[PDB]
């Protein structure tokens, strides 16, 4: 999950 809502960035 971490990773996946890294991508907003």
């Amino acid at each position: 999950l971490a990773a996946t809502l890294a991508q907003a960035l």
